[PDB]
């Protein structure tokens, strides 16, 4: 098992990862490539509200990896007061973590603006900005005493190019690369990693959650397309934190052949 | 009084402007300039948390502008169970708006990410963010329903260029443009005009609030340089909406002489 | 005449302004705009190829405004050699210039990657970037020499957000931009003010002259929209440059109300 | 030799790679890099203006990997009528070009606009952008007709990110930028994959070219950091282009642990 080469197996072995939405999507598949590039051996923290997905993730990767060491966390990032005490908590084995990625977050609906739910603005915005500061804020410690560690931030192409009946989730996005870009410049006096992930089109849960379940609406999303998987995405993360450490595979946009920007979608 | 020409006076008289932040600097100097620009015609609903402040500004204005007409109104933004009752049940009289300035906004300390409070967080993205969005949608079904109507925002040059120890402003400015050029993008088949003014160093209470009434902390930010006043971001704002209506001033940055971004401020 | 009110003329009296590309368009509309907010009381130095069109403009200023004074000047702005030789020789009257303003510019064809003829190539670039640079540094002097003056350069929102068939113009437009950006970075320590201005569609002879004189392809982009005219653009120009000396103006996306991007164009 | 992987090699095998400016940093690295990660096992196309570099790498590569098929193209891309008759001359065994690599660049000085020489502006621009738009569109046809191919260009942060001493080299990597990205957005139809790669400090030849060959002030750029090396960015292009065929990597900046923009650089 080493998917990425021989090296940054080497990179990445014994290193304890943290992952929020490691449930489904992107997540999960990220969880699965760190093992698939460092031959099982890494530790990792698994975060997200479905705990049965998180037991069955890792009973699945109990079998496939027997030399890595999983902790499932049920964790609604969203709870403020929860997270600090949920890093300090963490079994001994855990404490160490090394990269941190902030996965976890949604887009709710595609309402023009005047037509959007308030539950929906606070949904949106606790979930991918307050909460993706907060539980950096709660890891950033143990990078800083060690002067090491990543932390990965999903971005979206929406974070850089906003489009009608987006507003809200753009505006989460803009503001998550706004957030990772003031950190990034603080931290060039540390070797601590800042690395921002943006994808277009990729097919998970994502849309499943933005239509409320509506498998139709979801799927629709994708009709005549091949979109990015979230495996994909995951290579992208898993490549980006095994490169050494002096370099930082800062800010990456991540497209489906098909598609240019959030306006730009070629449909077969 | 027609500081701006007499055809934008003619394109101003008798509008109502609705204006959040309007005890202070931005919002304060744009009330009277709107009457300099207009020769007093046109209706004021003033909006902040200081009463009294407010109160004063709207005595001023009676006396210097005697056929003006303002309505005062004590509100928290922040409120967000009191903006829809707020907008329907201003008076009959200045129920038309037809201008938006969504001014009010603040930033909270200079700390670096891994010291930010949590209160800091909170109240500079509920104001910044979400009471500007929530604002947004009760007024947006009046401009709707004339098919008119001018949305103004404020961002910051910290809403495209992020600079260290301003994480959490520069996230909400970054998010402030992004909401709004997503809007932007939503109405260009109505004549609702969609507007970001952007400005750098301002002298306002804006610093004050900033380093929690520290009056040093404050004029230290201007120390050695010749800022913008709040009457100058004012006449940009006034210019902007005062031009035929299917021009849109859509996006301006605005700089002191010897600032050129957020990191290069000429210091003399 | 003051069509921008007593101040803006009072700021811009008897200041010499130098335009480029005078002879039509937004050049033309912008001579025209110096002298309404000026009461006709400013100096011109109106420079493009077609020389009749100069004189003609020249004609019509003379009667309407008596007490201005205009130098009219045929001159290939791609023709390095003779920018400085044009500079140092302006009559005695005329040599103290106070704005500049790089207008002339231009876009060939709407053809993608793999089309593209070579003498469009060389073209755009040479009009858009590197003749707007070479006047821009013969002009400089002037300006540091007294500390004062504006340098006003024409982008488009095509110098932010690139679009399909307009790959060279784009890349034009956003080497306008970063060269612009890089030039108030550096004069920061001056009062010379550095301003660009970014339009969307304007109805002049851009489109004429992009489609190689075809008057159908040129009223084909505008049809079933109410684009900018000229004199929209120029009323941005003079408000810049009238503004008080510390203000700067620094970057202006002004649109038609039907635009939000090149991609976002509402046709009724 | 599989520096990325099994898959990645498979994905890399056989593949024609044409690379500019590969006589020296990294044009050099990469060319290396593409066979340390595909096992030997590709033809590339070496093009610079030092034909003895290009011999001594072939050389190099010639006894590290037997298997490998290397073309060295004594050719100065600024020679723009020399373009197409070099793409369509070249031997039969690589006229199947699968990879474009644009990276041969420069920058010429450090100065401030008014301080900047002709011949440096028409250099950097010539190199940077014309001839790689040049090039190109000469082997643009070959990847229309197979629908496939990747496009790699060398950007720059200072492509999205100017900055004072720096007016003319910013500006042409905006260009790239800006051109890449409309390429990207014509080509949303076909299987052909557009990637730009932006850099921050790379110790390479660049500042030595860029001063002059004075090594004094080459190594002075990168005095107290530890920059990024030429086979850092290398091992992000064979990345990219190793990636199944509907990921497009589309747009990386990559930094140095200590740097975060122009500006925001740390010496320790
Ligand atoms: N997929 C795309 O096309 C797209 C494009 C660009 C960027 N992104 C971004 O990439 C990230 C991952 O998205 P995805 O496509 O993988 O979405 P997804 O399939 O719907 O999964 C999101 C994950 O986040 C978890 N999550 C949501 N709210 C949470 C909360 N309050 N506390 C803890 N965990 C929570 C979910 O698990 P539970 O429900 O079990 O808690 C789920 O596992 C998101 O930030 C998204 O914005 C997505
Ligand atoms: N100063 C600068 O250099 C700078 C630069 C770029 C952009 N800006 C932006 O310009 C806008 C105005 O700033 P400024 O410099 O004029 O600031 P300021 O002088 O401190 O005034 C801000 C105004 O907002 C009001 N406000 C704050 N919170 C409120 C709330 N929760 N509910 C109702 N009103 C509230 C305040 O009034 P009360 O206390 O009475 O409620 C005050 O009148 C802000 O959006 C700011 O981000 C400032
Ligand atoms: N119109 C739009 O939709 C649009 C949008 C955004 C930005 N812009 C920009 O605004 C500026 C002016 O546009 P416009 O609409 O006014 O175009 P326009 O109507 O074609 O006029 C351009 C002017 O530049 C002059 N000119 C062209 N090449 C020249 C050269 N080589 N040497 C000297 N003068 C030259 C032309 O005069 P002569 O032929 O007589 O020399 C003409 O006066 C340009 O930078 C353009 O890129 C236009
Ligand atoms: N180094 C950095 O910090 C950095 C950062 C961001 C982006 N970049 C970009 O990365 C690319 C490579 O730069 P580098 O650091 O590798 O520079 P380098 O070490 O100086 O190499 C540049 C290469 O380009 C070739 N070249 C220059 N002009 C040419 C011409 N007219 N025709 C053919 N080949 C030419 C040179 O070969 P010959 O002299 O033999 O012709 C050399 O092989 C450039 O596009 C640069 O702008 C560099």
């Amino acid at each position: 098992h080493m998917s990425q080469g021989r090296k940054a197996a080497e990179r990445l072995a014994k290193k304890t990862v943290l992952i929020t939405g490691a449930s489904a999507g992107i997540g999960k598949a990220t969880a699965l490539e760190y093992l698939e590039a460092s031959n099982g051996d890494m530790k990792l923290i698994l975060a997200a509200r479905r705990l049965e997905k998180l037991e069955e993730l890792k009973k699945t990767i109990d079998q496939e990896f027997p030399n890595a060491k999983v902790h499932v966390a049920q964790l609604d990032i969203t709870q403020a007061e929860k997270i600090k005490p949920f890093i300090e908590n963490l079994p001994q084995e855990f404490k160490d973590i090394d990269i941190l990625v902030n996965n976890a977050g949604k887009a709710l609906g595609s309402d023009r603006v005047g037509q959007i739910a308030t539950e929906d603005i606070q949904d949106v915005f606790d979930t991918n900005v307050t909460a993706l500061i907060n539980i950096t804020q709660a890891v950033l410690p143990i990078f800083q005493a060690k002067n090491s560690g990543d932390i990965v931030n999903l971005g979206s192409i929406a974070g850089r190019d906003a489009y009608p009946t987006g507003s809200i989730y753009c505006a989460s996005k803009f503001a998550v690369g706004a957030f990772t870009d003031s950190l990034r410049k603080e931290l060039i006096n540390t070797k601590i990693r800042v690395i921002l992930i943006a994808p277009g089109l990729v097919e998970t849960e994502f849309s499943l959650v933005r239509y409320r379940g509506n498998e139709e609406q979801a799927k629709n999303v994708y009709k005549d397309t091949t979109p990015l998987m979230a495996d994909d995405v995951a290579d992208l993360i898993v490549y980006a934190t095994s490169r050494k450490q002096n370099t930082v595979i800062a800010d990456t946009l991540i497209f489906p052949t098909n598609q240019a920007s959030p306006h730009h979608i070629f449909r077969g």
